[PDB]
């Protein structure tokens, strides 16, 4: 279909700016295997400190999960603009 | 002088939670390398196609090098929005 | 050569997909026009006040290009987020 | 009231300023538009494909409904700082 | 333990270092009471509103909670640009 | 005037919702020399180190007047979301 080619903004790429772009994803893949493992460090922080209510209000008021979120967030953010810094799109 | 002492929100880290935020610091490494692999691109890209007007104003127009600044910025902080959910301060 | 299929996350995407896609470029192509119109005002503004040094310290102090920046910066990978919801890659 | 000469930063604004910072706001209208129309797309396309697992699980995995969010939030806060720039208020 | 000089990008700190950190996180302090005070002012709002559908529909519409959220993890990330333009860890 | 009932938005406010915009902005007039009183350290920092090469590389890689740059842009916006918060504008 060149699909692409119906979408403003397409640019022709090279073999080079394709390799770059599937490294940052790769990379990217790397970070997610990592956000993954503290996810599930996290979880099980929460369970062994169940019925430790002084423990549970310090993992409650430090809100790990709220910023592994945003860590998750920045990191895709950063991939899709160097990616964009390499693919050059044509438009705003 | 055990520094981070007298810094507000010390918490005391477990080997675990030390090799978590290595692990990040060291994938963080592996994008700024790519960074700057991307960033030497660039520099050739504009170098080749100086005298082509057309494809220097297509490089100005795609600003490649703001979208590889704003990418390694989010790639940072990022970074560091996961080692706080590991490290999780006991502050704002 | 298809080389969207030669990049990780390629999904094949149907012609109402597209059309979204290419709203969300037009609608951001009236965001552009509208800030390179703010952008000739502030130089205006800022030429019919040299010499008048309080308004040139006003100026300075609203520091508005600095802010127009972070708007167009804002818009543009708020339009890479609504593509990417419609898109949807399959990758991190 | 002059509500407005209570808060700190005030500033006397002409009419093209205002002009200037409603047009922002009507081109805001249009992204709300598109925004929720993306949003209705979503979830028909839930719905088709409910009982279709892969399908849910492609969905679940390419998180439409979370970048989406994003980029409403980068459009809204991508408006306010064009106003600002525009309103250039006396303030830190 | 030291444990901070186990953790890659460790820079040993002045007292005055440490003050202006902790000057940091003092008033980030302050903004977070003054955030705990919007928040109760906001709930009270929505409680003296119930049944009044078209002002608990002006409540939804403007989203105040959200923008709340918003204003607190942009001071809380700018606390921490801010500590590190100050500590400047030797990583990336 | 009553400029701000041309603009698009406008909600008449109370007492109480100008006083708690004006504290935010007051905790951000604190912020703003706090942020003054890092960049004078800085530039001490740098004018102590010239000449001690290893030093200066030290501080261009630690960067801290961009990070100090990124921290007062979150500051500022995280103050322009609470205030949203308060004012709650009738607009997108
Ligand atoms: N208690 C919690 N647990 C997990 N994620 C949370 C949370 N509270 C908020 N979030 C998430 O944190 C980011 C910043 O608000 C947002 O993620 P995004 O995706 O980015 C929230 O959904
Ligand atoms: N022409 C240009 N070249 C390199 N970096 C640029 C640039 N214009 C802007 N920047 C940088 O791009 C980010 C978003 O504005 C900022 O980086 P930070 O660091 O994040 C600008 O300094
Ligand atoms: N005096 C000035 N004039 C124009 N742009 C400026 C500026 N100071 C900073 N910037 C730009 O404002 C954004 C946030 O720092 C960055 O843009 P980006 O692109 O996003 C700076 O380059
Ligand atoms: N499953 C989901 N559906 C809809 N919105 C979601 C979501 N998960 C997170 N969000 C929203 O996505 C933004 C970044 O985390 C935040 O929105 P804001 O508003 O910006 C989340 O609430
Ligand atoms: N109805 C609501 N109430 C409170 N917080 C909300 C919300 N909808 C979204 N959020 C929160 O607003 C930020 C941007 O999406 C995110 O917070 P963070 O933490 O940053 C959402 O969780
Ligand atoms: N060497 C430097 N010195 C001071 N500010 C810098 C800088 N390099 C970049 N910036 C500034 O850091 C923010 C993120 O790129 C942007 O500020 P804003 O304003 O936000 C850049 O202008």
């Amino acid at each position: 279909d060149n699909q692409h080619k119906k979408i403003k903004g397409y640019r022709d790429l090279s073999q080079e700016e394709i390799d770059m772009m599937n490294r940052v994803k790769e990379l990217g893949s790397q970070f997610e295997k990592l956000i993954q493992d503290v996810s599930d460090h996290l979880r099980g922080q929460y369970n062994a400190s169940l019925h430790n209510r002084d423990e549970i209000t310090r993992i409650a008021n430090a809100e790990p999960g709220r910023w592994l979120a945003i860590g998750k967030t920045d990191i895709q953010t950063g991939m899709m603009a160097i990616i964009r810094a390499i693919a050059q799109p044509d438009s705003f």
